[PDB]
């Protein structure tokens, strides 16, 4: 079974600006799910998760991005909003495992990452993920911009031994708001 990732960033309040201008000034939203992929062992037999794939849903667009240290990561706009687009983070929720970009250079592995755990015992996969908001449009207009539920990646496992069936899943942002003056 996997648990959906939904992360939750706060409401944002922006005062203005060239494209590329991030909302806030690190990353939010950070949220994580315990049983991010778990493999269901048949009766007497043993399961474990091979690999793990994360395919972005969203539209890049061109020339914007989200840096961090040497990462760069894409931007996407939003469905139904104008003038912002987001940044995001995924990753094995293991404390030896970074951020890095995916969707760059269609799915992407996630899972196993440098630092991972991996062997035969590796049954659940920990999943954490954060956003970020960035100004896309140079002339943003002031007012109040509501951030629909919107699905950005969808995820699916490739399990190993005996298991019950392979799972997909999702990651998603919960509705916010952005006021900007």
């Amino acid at each position: 079974i996997a648990d959906p990732l939904v992360v939750t960033p706060p409401p944002m309040n922006f005062d203005g600006t060239p494209a590329g201008t991030p909302i806030t000034s690190t990353w939010i939203g950070e949220t994580s799910v315990h049983n991010g992929f778990k493999c269901e062992k048949k009766f007497l037999q043993k399961c474990w998760v091979e690999t793990l794939y994360a395919n972005a849903t969203g539209s890049k667009i061109s020339g914007i991005y989200y840096y961090e240290g040497s990462n760069r990561y894409p931007v996407y706009s939003l469905p139904g909003v104008k003038g912002i687009g987001y940044a995001f983070g995924l990753k094995d929720n293991n404390d030896s495992v970074a951020y890095v970009p995916i969707d760059v250079d269609g799915a992407t592995v996630i899972y196993p990452a440098v630092g991972s755990t991996v062997n035969h015992n590796v049954d659940r996969v920990s999943l954490k993920g954060k956003v970020v908001f960035v100004v896309t449009d140079k002339h943003l207009e002031t007012g109040v911009y509501n951030i629909p539920y919107t699905v950005i990646a969808n995820t699916w496992s490739e399990y190993g031994g005996g298991h019950k069936g392979n799972n997909t899943s999702i990651v998603a942002i919960n509705p916010v708001t952005i006021t900007a003056h």
